């Protein structure tokens, strides 16, 4: 009835018997790469693989994917139990990254460090000299600008402006390691959003049959198209998940938004750019956006990041990320924690708890009461029944939602208006099972049967396939009530018919 | 905004905060912070409450500092328009290393010495139980019984049994960082959530303490995962923000508090204050006090007429603090001769406490006039309203009443 | 999104565009028998014809009937025009009638304001009733009277209150004056009279109903759940598809309300000569509450009496009648009936074409929100498919703005929990069931229609032959054009349990 | 929905909200009658101007007067009954009967003449009437109707000074009976001669309320409002609504006038039969969002004028009125001329405290609250606010021109509003209003200001316990100044029963 008695009645030694509706997205690097720790980790709740392409080679990408379709396929043989895997693709964007150690360098506070552009000195960092890829640095900053490296952790100011040089001053001091991460706020970056690297690792997206792509440093909505066409008539169906990680994002974001497939928030590449007191403004912003326009989005960096070489996360940690969840955050990703960290299984199975002991503190009911009024006045037979499909689940008190879908559209429309049940989504088509994980509530099972002569032997078919899985599940029990969602007619066009179907 | 997901999806953060900032703050005072003059300059800054941690440190060391709390808070003293009232703190040691007595004979000393030297609220410790919360409020007696004890939630037990101590007190603290270590780490923020709803609901004061800001100690800026934590306590309805080793023994103290000022203003745009108080109406035990009759009422019209504040006539404060439990978009300028309640009403988010210094008119009606007055001309430097705008009075009906009845719709002069 | 708003921004210069939803119940007497007069009777709105079983022999009213389904059946050549006539049969019920003044049947004496007078049951004076004695056919008259209550005759308009009581003899004293005729009606307020819920003519003329197939009973003077279920009874296995209408007419109906309407299919309120039993301040009360509670129920509502009694001799109503049966309407009604002013008067078919004009005025005093609003808290929770589909059909009717409510059902059950919720949007009841068709009409809101097409082998077909039926009806009656949108109730495979399936279908 | 949970057994539990307009002649003229009318429920009495001398209704008047200030011995248990004039207007009347009243059949010839000579041998035949114009302004085929509607002519043939009509709706012919012309274009004056001595003589009996008939426009409001003029400038005046033109021209009558009154039976015969309904409901709803009492009158209790009780049909009609959202209703032969005038009233406070029990306030006030766009506003809605979240007793409202009470009976409250003033007048016309008690203080001004409050508030708590509004620890809200001599009525208070 209320929100403020819904969080009085949080109990910490009562279980969750809530299922985590939230997708779990894992960057996958060389802590996880092998075959055995991947199927661990999907049993352990992984639903969508993050590739990230500012390291590693075609050929080193090419056989992790391998490895994640073979550990995620060793359950095809159960489809009852059987669980999609996504495959995803992390841009590298225009970076400005350091150089080499000659021989990690340990600089000292109001030091004199020398930011170089001459390639003599590329691998040969040290306590005073650095060396950047950037070319047009020198271009773009002036006398007493910050300069950020390393997760903003080093901190320098620029005293004077040079030729191919900048003399700095160290603000933060810290452990300088190889090849590390540039980062120049409030200045004119020339780089090309969609790099020739980029072009080159989109087009390996196309044939290694990615789903979604992770589109690094976006600024605009023109950045978004570039995307687009690079992909082109191969790659329509794949989404793209344009990566906010900096202030004209932030100001631009409803173009982006509008032109993208769902949006990432980079919390921490955002914390160099914009104030730090400014960016839960921003995520709170951008997530409740994304709610209402109906588009997935991603919650990423500093999740879990105490987990690389700890078994366990901090407090602080642990209260971050079941906020973003409680923002409406459809995904949570995590970065090094599964990548490179000693402890990448405990990092999945921590994310698991973490978002399914957030659950209990949403509050659905008021979700659907607000994005129902804020829903366009319109005749649409598959917005009236997704609407209608929502109502009703809440006043059933239904198990879940069965939703029959191809393209998933119908699916993604039910999910815009965040149900307590949980929208199982069958379909046929492979591509829309591993999609499906991007939205919040979707429970995407693949429909491995052959389709059936009569139309109405075939959906009797699909619904009853997902009414074994919602029972294996634990979803719903024999004496409980859901809702079916299908079309009409063969080639219908619109996902229109809405029957309350009591369980067998 | 008609819409908590539209509320939002309004939000800028290249729009300058329009609200001031509700949130309180309290600040441990240390060998960093015990100077005349950044004590001065923390007030300035916006603390409102200092904090003495009695884990260390004698009596002797304790009593300078309170006197320095005091000497850089009544420099502001010949401005009474612009003087703030700054609280002044005990947070008891407590028993360290269950049934090991609730007040050892440390805190009973200490305890005692707080009384003596006249201090606003105690933070209790390791509170696991009513029993111990009793035991404090037998040590404090009848000179300490205007005192506010703020039991500090720290175990496992301590969360088991909030509902017995959260009657029995006058407060409740959530110390985050030692539930940490005592419970699982994925069930803190629930625990944390629940104490500030259940305390909201109450109408009791509710603190944040523990792992605020720890990296401004070495560094004059915070991560940003700092600055979401502190702002989404305050989202659930927190009433104080606690900082500690930040000011207390940290490089940059003055810092710390402008930090905490500047991320607390900013989470005030993003509270729905039309949800907050309609829920509260709803879940309220309809009346029949003639006192949360009228508080619900000026609450009710602070939205409906659109007001800048509301102005309460208190004494003993408890009227401000009865207004402060339905949570208003506007502030609740509480006007008080009292100076404890001016300085205890900082523990309550989203009230103004003013000091009226002057004498009390022979007519009873005259001196209402002059300290609503006295509000105006705060309210207006301060600006919270201005002459166009319209505020909410609230007084007492006759001289001494029990009630806090008369409500008034008064134009600003 | 006010009540208030609607009532501000009515424009009598303006003619009104809501449709007419709530059904008119016609008396078919010796004005309205003919052929010609029926079929005429129809196009101007009337949706159920009305037998008063009171008077006229069995032979009379089978050609009535007769008549009746003669003017049905002759629009019968057009399917999507054609309009489902159903026939009702109100009952004699128990009546308790005085004996005969001083031997004529036509003799009247004058009778004293505040003078004794005395009852008697002793049948000698049957035929021998004056100034002091009276007699009356009533054997248990003492056993349900006390000392001290009152004893109306005629129509109200001499009340008696009883001195002394007896064995089978009452002194009673004369409170209002005036002349007495020969075996007139006779009233007893607060009352349980304990007569027959079926008298000897009653079990002879619902056994009747049976061999005419009629659709609907009028059971006259119900003033308990047994008295239902008496009719219910002689009704029998045979007549168990025929819906039995309470009427209300005394003090002890009303008082035991709940248990009747639990009992019964509807409930019509008499307000005439429950005008008669209980106080005219007290009226309006009753039959708000009444009403109200049919509405809560889901079970049709009929308003009777006392309605446009001047068109009997006048081709224009008063206004005091315009607004009565307007706001009668407003209460929740679900169809509203004529007496006189169709069977015996002399302009029957102005009353008809008035009704009409009266019950669609005051269609745009209804705020149909609201309606709904107050009666999905009310709803039990349940997780029936049938009832859960319905609120979900109402709820959309409002989202999309629908033209209707197109609803396939055999029994007529999904067309009416439907109709419990009250739309906006009309309620096409598509039906293959003549009988379902014709009881539809008790229900406000349901726009029934009769599909003629024979059962299609596919399922699927016989569903969008039927759909299509009522989305071309849809259109020739004017509710929703080419793009508007309209919502579809239907079951999920042949012989299905429930109906659970609902869609979103725009009209072709 | 409450309506289910009605039941006709159990007594009305709450208090008659709407007020009782009476209107006095023969039958009800005495000071005997005259107290127990108070006594039944009577708050306003009204005098028709139709009919009587000056002399008449100055003796009425004083009647009226002579039994209202018996009850003054006891303030606490006293009744303020306001003076209302009902205006004569533009009417048109007929002749005398020679020889008593005529059968007029259906289908037979009557002749219309405007004969002074014929003037007082009105018969079967001819008939004479007073509007000279008659001739120019009606047409062959146009309707003319006789005695409130009740019989119909039809014009056959015109004449430069006479009219042959066939009669379409017989019946019985009186005397000096009303005639109506619908959808003639009667050049009568808004105000008459009679019309202008009227009024001055309503000033100079110091008259609460001025009814006025036959309302076209906003021009005929403003008319009247001359001839009061300076000297009557707080006089009601309450526009009644007889004609179609009334409907149409609406809006700017009622920003005009103080009140309306809804003549159902005169519209009844100028607009269709069948669409009056509509009217009533729209003219009482657009009254209610504009904060002005709204009067229903005709047709209530007709039938008690020869039976001492009335029909179901008629007392269900008045409820009606009543739960459209009329703030009084008025009988009009029923208590003026009748055989049964003090049971008329008594069914009038029966029929509009059962349709009390029909009235769900809290729907009201909810839509009232969204469509109004002040400290004394925002007070009123805040006192009515609380009424319902503490279910108080009471509304205690201290106020010198009514103003103050009138803004809270327009949120509509179901707690009465006792409205406790010294000004005499303010607390007769406070009656015009639903839901407002209104109480005559007679107390001295205390010299310090919260001190003639306290006894006020006691006075009107004395009063709310007698009538059964409240007891010992029920809580009233009371609406004050903040000063003596002050602006705004911003102050309230929430005040337990002691
Ligand atoms: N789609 C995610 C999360 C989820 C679980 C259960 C129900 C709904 C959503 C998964 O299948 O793992
Ligand atoms: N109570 C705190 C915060 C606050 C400021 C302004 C209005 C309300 C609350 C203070 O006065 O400093
Ligand atoms: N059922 C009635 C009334 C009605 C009309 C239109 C819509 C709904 C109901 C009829 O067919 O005439
Ligand atoms: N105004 C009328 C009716 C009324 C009675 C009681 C309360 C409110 C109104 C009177 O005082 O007599």
């Amino acid at each position: 009835d209320t929100f403020l008695e819904h969080m009085c009645r949080l109990d910490i030694d009562s279980p969750p018997i809530t299922a985590r509706n939230t997708g779990i997205i894992c960057t996958i690097g060389p802590a996880s790469r092998s075959v055995e720790t991947l199927k661990e980790m999907i049993k352990s709740g992984m639903n969508v693989a993050r590739l990230n392409f500012s390291h590693g080679t075609h050929e080193y990408h090419a056989e992790t994917i391998k490895n994640v379709r073979t550990a995620t396929e060793s359950f095809a043989s159960d489809p009852i139990l059987y669980r999609p895997v996504a495959v995803a693709l992390d841009t590298k964007g225009p970076e400005i990254r350091t150089g080499l150690i000659k021989g990690e360098v340990e600089l000292k506070k109001g030091a004199t460090l020398k930011i170089t552009l001459d390639n003599a000195y590329m691998e040969k960092c040290d306590e005073n000299i650095l060396w950047l890829d950037y070319k047009n640095i020198c271009k773009v900053v002036e006398v007493g600008s910050k300069i950020y490296v390393d997760d903003g952790l080093i901190s320098l100011q620029v005293k004077q402006k040079g030729a191919d040089f900048l003399v700095t001053e160290v603000e933060n001091g810290g452990s300088l390691g190889s090849k590390k991460g540039v980062n120049l706020p409030g200045a004119a970056v020339d780089l090309p959003a969609v790099s020739e690297k980029d072009i080159q690792d989109l087009k390996f997206g196309v044939e290694q049959d990615v789903d979604m792509v992770f589109a690094s440093f976006i600024r605009k909505a023109s950045d978004v198209h570039e995307v687009r066409k690079v992909l082109g008539e191969k790659g329509k169906n794949i989404k793209i998940i344009s990566k906010i990680e900096n202030h004209e994002g932030v100001r631009r974001f409803d173009e982006i938004l509008e032109a993208s497939d769902g949006i990432m928030v980079a919390r921490g590449d955002l914390g160099i750019e914009i104030p730090a007191e400014k960016v839960f403004l921003a995520q709170k912003m951008m997530i409740g956006r994304c709610n209402r326009a109906g588009k997935p989005v991603i919650c990423a960096t500093q999740m879990l990041e105490s987990m690389i070489k700890k078994p366990r996360p901090t407090r602080a940690e642990g209260s971050d990320v079941a906020n973003a969840v409680l923002d409406g955050a459809d995904c949570i990703m995590l970065s090094g924690e599964t990548a490179k960290g000693d402890y990448p299984l405990e990092a999945v199975r921590m994310q698991n708890l973490i978002a399914r002991e957030a659950e209990a503190a949403i509050y659905h009911l008021q979700l659907f009461e607000e994005l129902r009024r804020l829903a366009p006045i319109t005749s649409d037979p598959t917005e009236a029944t997704a609407v209608g499909a929502v109502e009703a689940s809440f006043k059933c008190c239904s198990g879940a939602i069965i939703v029959l879908t191809k393209s998933g559209r119908s699916a993604h429309q039910v999910a815009r208006y965040r149900p307590r049940a949980p929208i199982i989504a069958v379909t046929r088509n492979p591509q829309t099972a591993r999609q499906a994980h991007l939205y919040r509530g979707i429970f995407p099972v693949l429909c491995k049967d052959p389709v059936q002569e009569a139309w109405a032997e075939d959906v009797d078919l699909r619904v009853n396939f997902a009414m074994n899985v919602g029972k294996a599940r634990g979803f719903f029990k024999k004496g409980d009530v859901v809702i079916v969602l299908t079309g009409w007619r063969p080639g219908s066009g619109f996902t229109n018919t809405m029957r309350v179907v009591p369980v067998p």
